[PDB]
């Protein structure tokens, strides 16, 4: 793939580093760029083998005219001792637009929603997808409900089925996916129970909060974070508006360890952080990305542990144990310089400590672990 100058450069110094700074890389380039990446929770273990087999969501994003896939990855990725793997395209499923983002239902993870052409989101069913498939393989269901497209969309993890969605159209889509009539043979139609038209700009970020199932966060290039409670009737204004940042906001994560932090990036190369007990008081301000922060994600593992990533083309790693204090940031953990262009998503590996899979728009998948010589500084 064609490199400028100055990034060959860059590349080929930090593939120099690989061996000090990580414990592991895997590269891989894919057909397609994907917008949109996350782990399965899955791992299969073969036993007597150094590795197991874990799995990942991808998307497509073509040019044009040619077909968009969602796409499953089966990767070997090695066992980490204490004291080149595989990676093939599982499962392919035509989608219509591009696939802006897609998540599996925490719990039936089977089922996949995607946010695709136009606005509508579709929701595939993988075991209606096989080999024995006798017609089209379509989704199981559209959702027909925003006017353009999006890239807001969560599940929530506390009501099985329940979906938000967020879009370019400023508008907030709660669902209810009922999945037990899926087929191969037909795609179900399906409206939003519920409608939020508190935002003023694009809508860029939903997410339910992990131990309360009607607590719903969004974010919007209006520069506002909005916590909506959604028991309460819909065109009734959402109980809290954040005022949060001075540029657009792209992503908002929700701690899934401690229920009252949030974090939020923005258009103004900022992450912030936020106590959902006092929303308008923010906590901290996170420094180092030279450009807008796009993509957000709690370590699964480590409670202070977040990661953040930019158009500037790096992953960073924060460590908000290191808040209290010799020149730069020293909550800035690790900062990955892998990719060659702006990344489009990452996600953390949940079967393995301390692993990332990032995406870039020049069609590379790494999967990468920092060094322990790094994260693990006071261990013993």
């Amino acid at each position: 793939i064609d490199l400028q100058k100055t990034i060959q450069e860059e590349y080929k110094l930090w593939k120099q580093n690989v061996p000090f700074l990580y414990d592991l890389v895997i590269t891989h380039a894919l057909e397609w760029p994907s917008l949109t990446i996350q782990w399965l929770p899955d791992k299969k273990t073969i036993p007597g083998t150094d590795y197991s087999i874990q799995r990942l969501i991808l998307g497509t994003h073509t040019s044009g005219n040619d077909q968009n896939y969602l796409q499953i990855a089966s990767v070997q990725l090695p066992n980490f001792d204490e004291d080149s793997y595989t990676i093939e395209i599982s499962q392919k499923i035509p989608h219509d637009g591009d696939v802006n983002r897609a998540r599996y239902m925490p719990q039936k993870p089977e089922i996949i929603a995607t946010m695709g052409e136009g606005g509508n989101a579709y929701i595939f069913d993988t075991t209606c997808h096989d080999a024995l498939t006798t017609g089209e393989a379509l989704p199981q269901a559209v959702l027909k409900g925003h006017t353009a497209e999006g890239f807001g969309l969560c599940w929530n993890p506390n009501l099985p089925g329940n979906l938000a969605t967020g879009a370019e159209d400023q508008v907030i889509c709660l669902w209810d996916v009922q999945t037990q009539s899926f087929t191969s043979s037909e795609t179900k139609v399906i409206s939003p129970i519920a409608k939020y038209h508190r935002h003023t700009d694009i809508v860029n970020d939903v997410q339910f909060h992990p131990q309360h199932e009607a607590l719903l966060a969004s974010v919007s290039d209006d520069c506002t974070l909005q916590i909506h409670d959604t028991r309460l009737n819909p065109e009734e204004e959402a109980p809290k508006v954040i005022q949060a940042h001075s540029k657009a906001i792209n992503a908002v994560a929700i701690n899934p360890f401690n229920d009252y932090l949030l974090a939020t990036a923005s258009a103004d190369k900022t992450v912030a952080l936020w106590d959902l007990r006092n929303p308008y008081q923010r906590l901290h301000t996170l420094e180092g990305h030279e450009d807008e922060v796009y993509g957000l994600e709690w370590s699964p593992h480590d409670e202070p542990i977040l990661a953040s990533s930019s158009t500037d083309r790096r992953v960073c790693i924060w460590d908000l144990e290191k808040i209290g204090e010799e020149d730069g940031s020293p909550e800035l953990l690790f900062m990955h310089g892998g990719h060659t262009n702006r990344i489009s998503e990452f996600s953390w590996c949940p079967n393995e400590r301390w692993v990332v899979g990032s995406l870039a728009d020049d069609n590379i998948l790494q999967i990468w672990s920092p060094s322990r010589v790094i994260w693990g500084r006071d261990h013993v």
